[PDB]
């Protein structure tokens, strides 16, 4: 639809940004797509799908194994695996620490795991997802250069690898309520698809950042009384020492919610 | 061959039993075969296999998961599983002491540990054995009149998932060695293949004892210098009460052996 499209190059043209837009609702079977099937760095927004993998690889109870790190394993960013090295992290709390806070430390010891980047590849390609390509683990994962294809995947392909476990037939419903569960309520959301969500439409996000200016969020978002709507929103810039705005990424979630509530 | 049926037959004569037999010598590819598609209660002999499954659902760190469990879940034969309710057993611990000292309580907790029975089988049929019809957890898995098909198996079968799981492509190199040495060097084996078996030829086994006068015995076989032999000797008597005799088993595996070294 060229509404959309207009103002989407809109909002590229005053931010100086690309933006990557696929947004899918399933009540209605209609799609947004802007540059859908262009590649981004994914950033943190895998941190949810590798949260999905954990679900299907493991049992409930799986998740209640303790797991200890050392000292040398606390990154930067680690807001909650900092606090957790003498007496160690479950499975589940390291999986929402990964999705609720973008814990670096969690995400890699949920990548551990699975297998590592090559175990979460495996995962996807089990699920028919042929195009995202894992490689490194945090931090060098979101500071690839521009045309790499490590660590990147499409608006499409995340929206479609969500879909398949937040809605889909991979995970059981128990599983599935854990994963929207630590994907709702938390703060690191709170500028992004909710910002131009309605706000009675529950949005559950994994958000993500970069140097080259990346910004990007994920999301299953559920209306009163309707199916979800499974969101990918991508963004970059053309230089390293680029800036975000964070309402580049609201400003296109409204414009992706304005189209589907015609 | 017409000798061994002889032989076999002999026995069954002279301990008023029924004989199932099946070995494959994967040296040679030869095979010796009695009643080779009959169904018998399989009894102890799956704890075997269903380790192989725990050891194919979870990764190696998963073996070092805790589990905690009460005193109503200790069997009246617990000889390890009654010693550990305050503290825990670990899942490499429950897989030993099913093994090894074929241990009802860790048997039952190996068994909810891929499922329950209804688990179990799902392992089996994703390996390919359509046969093998497991129902019960201890003690009632070994207590089926005749006839059932629940519980029970035949020794082709049974010798065909053991040869996936130690030889084949199912696990990795570390994990086929975790299996045969959970296997290997117990009591429990020490009066049935092994006691028939050359002194250099190393037996890891596992025994199986019922009502009905049921014992049986499944084993990988690694003679100096040559790719294994796999094993299944089931056997049964016509009444509960009866009693069994170890000596058919070791006199089935001594004609075993006998006819791969001619
Ligand atoms: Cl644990
Ligand atoms: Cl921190
Ligand atoms: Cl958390
Ligand atoms: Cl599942
Ligand atoms: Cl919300
Ligand atoms: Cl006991
Ligand atoms: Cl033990
Ligand atoms: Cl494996
Ligand atoms: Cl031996």
């Amino acid at each position: 639809d060229i509404q959309y499209n207009s103002a989407f190059s809109q909002l590229e043209s005053d931010y100086g940004a690309k933006l990557g837009v696929y947004a899918f609702d399933t009540e209605t079977n209609k799609e947004v797509a802007y540059r859908a099937d262009d590649r981004f760095a994914y950033c943190s927004t895998f941190k949810a799908l590798a949260a999905g993998a954990v679900l299907k690889q493991d049992s409930l109870e799986q998740l209640k194994q303790l797991v200890k790190y050392k000292k040398e394993d606390v990154l930067s960013y680690a807001p909650i695996a900092k606090d957790n090295v003498d007496k160690g992290m479950t499975i589940e709390e390291i999986c929402s620490a990964a999705i609720r806070f973008s814990d670096n430390t969690a995400a890699n010891l949920l990548l551990n795991h699975i297998g590592g980047p090559k175990g979460f590849k495996s995962a996807l390609n089990q699920l028919g997802d042929s195009v995202t390509q894992p490689v490194h683990i945090e931090p060098e994962l979101n500071e690839g250069i521009p045309g790499d294809i490590g660590d990147t995947s499409t608006p499409r392909q995340l929206a479609t690898d969500l879909q398949a476990y937040t809605t889909g037939n991979i995970l059981t419903e128990d599983k599935k309520k854990i994963l929207i569960d630590w994907m709702a309520g938390n703060t690191t959301g709170n500028t992004l698809i909710r910002a131009g969500a309605p706000k009675s439409w529950i949005v559950a996000d994994k958000s993500g950042t970069g140097p080259y200016g990346r910004r990007n969020d994920i999301a299953i978002v559920m209306p009163p009384n309707k199916k979800p709507i499974i969101i990918a929103i991508l963004s970059t810039h053309d230089t390293k020492e680029a800036k975000y705005d964070d309402k580049l990424i609201a400003k296109a979630s409204k414009i992706i919610f304005d189209s589907f509530t015609t």
